[PDB]
């Protein structure tokens, strides 16, 4: 599987908080690690972010070593044009990206879209042709109306139910850890 | 007619040439006058301005009013933004746009659309859509090649050699006042 992570990294995010995201990323880059597996980073905000490709990610298989260096980029959520980027680079054969292979992607937000000039519809459909399957994570307050989680819904593979998961806070996505690492093999074995 | 234009406000226009681009608007606007003719302007760069919608220009129908205030941007440039936007907004009805018109967008240009989130797939099929006719004039050396021309043959409606006007530098598009204008005639009688 060639599975690829979209962290947010926008200015709302603490520095205490933005660090545990990057330990439950680390962790079940290991959890789901196998000798077939190839995993990607891409932060997001106004500002765009590779930190490692599929192709680099095997010169240095290290979720930890290649997680360690990661800093902030503090700016605004733009999550449709870091779905766009995912697609069109990171699941790009050029970038390591395998022909044969499973396509996962896991987003992480603690908000709403704003100030995007693209719209889901300008980029769901590019990712459902190129078939990616993508799990939402929804941290915070943000996700807290029968509203705001509507924009998970739209982000999120169907049925809805499966692909998503919002948390209170930073310090809770160990509670989800281990149901996402299941639902990411039953893809395969 | 719903007659807007979208003006190049990037910094790689020098100012007189920005002038004289300025002065060219307010001139066909005032050749072009019908009786139940309205106009819109925006500026468009990195950054975007409404300078002056239908709704307004109906309480105020003078071009050498309006088209004297404005101030230049000087950003990067996003064409296809910028489409997007004339189209969503412009062209909406509370901004004096009126439904049984005809809509006709008049670009004009210094370059090749740089760092724009947006291609013109993602805006070109929703402009035929609502059915807005578009007439390019494309200015100087950035345009001189065979792969810029076509950026150009692109953003025009059907056929494109009646549609396209690559003029050679600001003075030189006092040249073509004739063409645009009769064209723009043709289709309302």
């Amino acid at each position: 599987s060639d599975i690829a992570f979209l962290i947010d990294g926008s200015g709302s995010i603490i520095p205490h908080d933005f660090r545990r995201m990057k330990e439950f990323v680390s962790t079940v880059m290991e959890q789901l690690k196998k000798s077939k597996t190839l995993f990607s980073l891409m932060q997001y905000s106004e500002e765009f972010r590779i930190h490692f490709t599929f192709k680099e990610f095997q010169n240095n298989p290290n979720p930890r070593s290649l997680v360690k260096p990661i800093t902030q980029l503090l700016g605004r959520t733009h999550t449709a044009t870091g779905i766009r980027k995912v697609v069109r680079e990171l699941f790009n054969i050029t970038n390591g990206a395998r022909k044969n292979a499973f396509k996962i992607l896991v987003v992480i937000t603690d908000g709403e879209k704003f100030g995007d000039p693209l719209g889901y519809e300008d980029v769901i459909p590019e990712a459902d042709r190129e078939g990616v399957i993508r799990y939402v994570i929804g941290v915070g307050d943000a996700f807290r109306s029968e509203k705001s989680r509507q924009e998970l819904n739209t982000i999120a593979s169907k049925p809805p139910r499966d692909h998503v998961f919002q948390v209170n806070n930073f310090e809770a996505l160990k509670t989800i850890q281990n149901q996402l690492r299941e639902k990411i093999f039953a893809i395969e074995g």
